[PDB]
């Protein structure tokens, strides 16, 4: 191999159907491994499972930083969009 890795940015995105059975307790881990440990700290403190994450909404941004709010709203969506292509018409 010649190109080298990292990961300290958006380089790696689970899967939706994965978010959507996670916990308040376990996605903060998925944060931890983006370095976003500001995140992770609500995400365990405010109680947000990862279909809550999914769903980032007015009302749970504001329970979020100013320096990730954006960060997340654009990640959440990564997720969705990373759902397994089954039979999806909608």
């Amino acid at each position: 191999g010649s190109s080298g890795s990292s990961g300290m940015a958006l380089r790696n995105v689970p899967f939706r159907s994965e978010v959507l059975g996670w916990d308040p307790d376990s996605l903060a881990d998925y944060f931890k491994k983006l370095n976003y440990k500001d995140c992770e700290k609500a995400v365990k403190k405010y109680h947000i499972d990862g279909a809550r994450f999914l769903n980032l909404t007015e009302n749970d941004i504001q329970k979020f930083p100013k320096l990730r709010v954006p960060i997340l709203s654009k990640l959440s969506q990564e997720i969705n969009k990373n759902e397994e292509r089954r039979s999806i018409f909608t």
